């Protein structure tokens, strides 16, 4: 109980703000995730020992591929408990408790293929998942994992709390399918606008989870430029990949995932800014205010991209 964990001073500070970014240094994630749960939710909420093994059993279960990995769930739990930690009265305890598992969890032995690549290459996890196939199967994995001896990090809550918190978890990560995402802050667009939003509506709880969960998702885009700059890197290699497996199939893949059509990337980007970044930033800036900075981090790598395509970078 009285093992507070400490980081050094830098990152004591840095780590409470949207665009921290976790560092090189693997064997030091582990601790940045623990100094996140007590400081979010408590010393109280789960035992050390049971946390420990069920952190160390999850990275296991992360594979070495170029951005679905390890650092990215670290990275994603990071920006929810940003977001927590500057909202702190509107979450509930348990909320708080899923919440940063679910974001550690949710891209649980990801192969670094589309749910599209598995549909038409025609992998077992499509016949068994016909919609949302890799989010339903990293649930599945987080499951089982909790289920192991010793890894029951929610062992202390009655029968009730226990199925909330896996509910919780489980729309959380079905949510971190994009093909959802756009759906989803529709409905937020216009419950905000028509002034119907109302966080006691369980069901409308869910949707401003859903978006949150899409925000830290993709917070690479909302990071200081050289990090989303190096970042996009690691995710076109991901694209290209699938792209040569699609080629493979017999199948021309879309220009995102063409390493033939590298020149468009700035544009590319343009386009997953103005679609999908912005219009999910300014969503979740309205819902929930002090998460303004990732709006205004994103508006930046914006204009950055905007600098690389005139020749200006
Ligand atoms: O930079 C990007 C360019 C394109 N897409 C993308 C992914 C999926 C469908 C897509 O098309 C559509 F716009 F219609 F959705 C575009 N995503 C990213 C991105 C930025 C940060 N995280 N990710 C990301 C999210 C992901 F879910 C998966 C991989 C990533 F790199
Ligand atoms: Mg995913
Ligand atoms: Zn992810």
């Amino acid at each position: 109980g009285l093992m507070q964990f400490t980081l050094p001073v830098r990152l004591c500070k840095e780590i409470e703000l949207f665009h921290f970014d976790i560092g090189p240094f693997e064997n030091m994630w582990p601790g940045i995730f623990v100094y996140m749960v007590h400081r979010s939710c408590g010393t109280s909420c789960f035992e050390l020992e049971k946390l420990c093994r069920f952190i160390m059993s999850v990275k296991k279960n992360y594979r070495r591929v170029p951005y679905h990995n390890w650092k990215h769930a670290v990275t994603v739990a990071h920006c929810m408990y940003a977001i927590l930690q500057n909202n702190h009265t509107l979450f509930t305890d348990l909320e708080r408790k899923g919440l940063l598992i679910a974001c550690l969890c949710h891209d649980l032995d990801h192969r670094g293929f589309s749910n599209s690549y598995l549909q038409k290459f025609d992998h077992p996890l499509a016949a068994l998942y016909s919609t949302s196939t890799m989010e339903q199967h990293h649930f599945s994995q987080t499951v089982s994992i909790l289920q192991l001896e010793g890894h029951n990090i929610f062992s202390t809550l009655s029968s009730s709390e226990y199925e909330q918190v896996l509910e919780i978890i489980r729309k959380a990560i079905i949510a971190t399918d994009l093909a959802l995402y756009f759906g989803n802050r529709k409905q937020l667009e216009e419950m905000y606008q028509t002034g119907s939003l109302n966080l006691n509506n369980q069901s409308h709880r869910d949707r401003v989870i859903g978006l949150m969960m899409t925000a830290c998702d993709l917070c690479s885009v909302t990071k200081l430029w050289p990090v989303t700059k190096l970042t996009a890197n690691d995710i076109y290699a991901e694209f290209w990949a699938e792209g040569d497996e699609m080629k493979k199939l017999g199948i021309q893949p879309i220009p995102m995932m063409d390493r033939d059509k590298k020149d468009e990337v700035p544009q590319g980007q343009l386009g997953f800014y103005n679609a999908v970044a912005i219009p999910c930033y300014t969503t979740l800036t309205q819902i929930l205010p002090p998460t303004e900075p990732l709006l205004k981090a994103c508006r930046d790598n914006l204009s950055q991209w905007e600098k690389v395509i005139r020749g200006e970078e």
